[PDB]
């Protein structure tokens, strides 16, 4: 089936942060408003038998002293920090854009519980695809919070997938921001190929995913397994689609992944307050919906995850269509969405036009395309992989 992560306590935890507020709730209420929930298998967040089992699960990637620090920060916010406690938090970047707040640990752990359960649903073949709009926190590092990401649920999910059995995972990152934390976690791993398309420019967060000059792309046995495509501001649906479509198709052909994990951050939308990219949610074509439909036609068990997205109703408008599209492509069952927002709890946030379409008026890539094709051949040479060379060459 097509699965989706939610639950009554999960919704409360996803809506408890001061930066993302009730975003998760507009998303899931618009999905519900459009009668998509009965088509979907509810996947319940994972829970643990003990503190030890939780720590063992989280420290599959994060360090215990980081997890300890993050737990102490929540406790400290449920009661000012001492100077020693501020040094301690500062050594984990638990400050500035990743501050504490009374449920910071329960909030962060929630996305991990969600995305681990989603991986398990794919592994036991209960679901062909599972959606977790509560997840996607791709900037968190082993011992460092970053970009309002405290725990890296994607790393943890991918780790669970590669240890389910040669298993290969293809990770595709559509967020406006470079997926540095996931890329770093698998830098030396050939079995997890990572691919991020993003904006990169001087001073723009997080700063990686671009020239260094040359692209770094892996190390040790993981050489050539980290892929990156940085694009200039202003790019629209068609050019971003043409930019990534042949790369996606060539990655599937050569890598033949056992799973695809997609980060689908909505901050590339033309109407995001960031205002870097000009993508839409249009479905006559949205860059996002083009990519997901492409990935889904491979018929590989797939995890779709959230991410950034700071225009809350327009993130809901996008992820609702992603949700409807996944159902159409997986079950083969037409999904008819009215162009007008249905009446529901958050109906007033979709003003003043109350439509589903967002309210927007719609050489370098060929160098990167040749750059990536050589890297892909190097990867395949390094890992003794089979494929037809000019079958992938012709995709461009
Ligand atoms: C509406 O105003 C805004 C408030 C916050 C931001 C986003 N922002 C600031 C630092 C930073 C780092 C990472 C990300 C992200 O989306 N990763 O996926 C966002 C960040 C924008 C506008
Ligand atoms: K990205
Ligand atoms: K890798
Ligand atoms: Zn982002």
């Amino acid at each position: 089936s097509v699965g989706i992560v939610y639950g009554d306590q999960y919704r409360q935890l996803c809506c408890s942060s001061p930066k993302f507020g009730d975003r998760y709730a507009l998303v899931m209420d618009l999905i519900n408003a459009y009668k998509l929930i009965p088509e979907l298998s509810r996947v319940p967040p994972l829970q643990w038998d003990s503190p030890s089992r939780m720590y063992e699960a989280v420290t599959a990637f994060h360090s215990t002293e980081y997890v300890d620090a993050l737990k102490k920060l929540q406790m400290l916010h449920c009661e000012e920090l001492t100077a020693d406690d501020e040094l301690l938090m500062d050594s984990f970047s638990l400050n500035y854009d990743c501050p504490g707040f009374p449920s910071v640990f329960d909030y962060s752990l929630a996305a991990v519980q969600g995305s681990l359960a989603a991986a398990s649903a794919l592994i036991c073949r209960h679901c062909e695809v599972v959606i977790n709009w509560g997840g996607g926190w791709h900037h968190a590092k082993r011992s460092e919070a970053s970009g309002f990401c405290y725990l890296n649920d994607i790393v943890l999910a991918i780790h669970r997938l590669v240890s389910s059995t040669q298993t290969r995972v293809l990770y595709v990152d559509l967020d406006l921001h470079h997926g540095d934390g996931v890329e770093e976690a698998f830098w030396y791993s050939p079995r997890v190929v990572t691919f991020s398309v993003h904006h990169a420019s001087p001073g723009f967060f997080p700063g990686t995913g671009t020239w260094n000059p040359i692209f770094l792309n892996g190390a040790g046995r993981g050489r050539f397994s980290a892929f990156n495509l940085p694009l200039e501001e202003g790019i629209n649906d068609l050019d971003w689609s043409n930019a990534i479509g042949p790369i996606l198709d060539s990655l599937n052909i050569v890598i033949q992944p056992s799973y695809v994990v997609v980060q689908c951050g909505a901050d590339c939308l033309a109407t995001d307050p960031m205002r870097i990219f000009r993508l839409t949610n249009f479905y006559p074509l949205s860059g996002y919906l083009y990519a997901i439909k492409k990935i889904l036609s491979w018929k590989v068990p797939t995890l779709i995850l959230g991410g950034g997205g700071y225009n809350f109703p327009d993130t809901a408008r996008l992820w609702t269509r992603v949700t409807a599209l996944t159902i159409e492509e997986v079950k083969g069952k037409k999904m008819t969405i009215s162009p007008e927002i249905p009446e529901h709890s958050y109906f007033s946030r979709y003003g003043p036009d109350f439509e589903l379409d967002i309210d927007y008026f719609p050489d370098s890539i060929q160098k990167h395309h040749r750059r990536i094709l050589e890297q892909l051949r190097n990867y395949a040479d390094l890992n003794k992989l089979i494929y037809d060379y000019d079958q992938v060459y012709q995709l461009y």
